[PDB]
């Protein structure tokens, strides 16, 4: 329905999935490229992860005790994919190595005959017969490859360091975000507003990830993924501690990996015969 001519003979066929989930807060928005090559000797499918994961941020309070509030947060946000079919390798992902840019903008080019280059977005490594981009934002975050092999690639984008009103701290610091002294018992109004808060916790993450899996030719029709993407979230408690005495300033504790693993998951059937792509399920 969407193909590109791409020289040499070869061509590139465009399908998206776009499907969004109510319940986890997420739009996982999929660009699938089959690069259909002659001179390339094995079937290849370039994905470009994209969409939204809200943030998912919620105050509440605490067991509704009446002076410790809580924040849920996103420690982390969970981006993967992966195959069982035997007859299909990762061949590259971007982006590939740990990166703490505010910015993240990359290129995966393709040349005839299974040819890839991993590079800028700005260029300077050469001409490509296709390329794709990813690019976003995660200020205040980082990203990493948790693992890899040649059926998956997991990636994660956590906490890392943020400015706040007592200097520099980590993602793990217990005080972050908790605020000085309460507006008022809103659990919200024990919390840093929405300002000193990066777009990751107060909104969320727009992912832009790139995978090319190769498949061996003729060795079947059709293959599974899932694709997951989700968040790992944490619980800061802030405390208010009347004394005459000392500080009144709130204090805060971390419950780390409150709630992880709260992914939405979607299975797709790639035919590379057809090239259709379809949902076979999701959660």
């Amino acid at each position: 329905n969407n193909i590109e001519n791409i020289g040499d003979g070869a061509e590139v066929v465009k399908r998206t999935e776009d499907t969004s989930s109510d319940k986890w807060g997420v739009t996982q928005n999929i660009q699938f490229d089959f690069v259909k090559d002659k001179k390339y000797n094995k079937d290849a499918l370039i994905l470009k992860m994209q969409g939204f994961i809200n943030s998912k941020t919620t105050y509440y309070n605490y067991k509704n005790t009446d002076h410790i509030k809580a924040m849920r947060w996103p420690f982390q946000y969970n981006i993967g994919l992966k195959t069982n079919d035997p007859n299909v390798d990762l061949i590259n992902y971007l982006p590939k190595n740990k990166i703490d840019s505010v910015n993240v903008s990359q290129t995966l080019g393709y040349n005839i005959g299974g040819n890839f280059n991993s590079g800028p977005s700005t260029g300077g490594n050469g001409s490509f017969n296709y390329s794709k981009t990813i690019s976003y934002n995660q200020q205040n975050y980082i990203s990493e490859v948790e693992h890899q092999n040649s059926k998956s690639v997991q990636w994660g984008i956590k906490a890392n360091s943020f400015i706040t009103s007592l200097g520099k701290m980590s993602g793990h610091d217990p005080n972050l975000f908790v605020g000085y002294k309460p507006y008022s018992q809103n659990p919200r109004d024990y919390f840093v507003p929405d300002n000193e808060l990066p777009p990751l916790v107060h909104s969320g993450f727009n992912p832009s990830f790139i995978a090319t899996v190769s498949h061996e030719k003729g060795s079947g029709d059709t293959s599974e993924f899932e694709i997951t993407y989700g968040r790992n979230m944490d619980v800061t408690h802030a405390t208010r501690r009347t004394t005459h005495y000392g500080n009144s300033a709130l204090e805060g504790s971390r419950i780390h990996n409150a709630f992880v693993n709260r992914n939405y998951t979607v299975k797709y059937e790639v035919n590379w015969k057809t090239h259709e792509i379809k949902v076979k399920g999701h959660n």
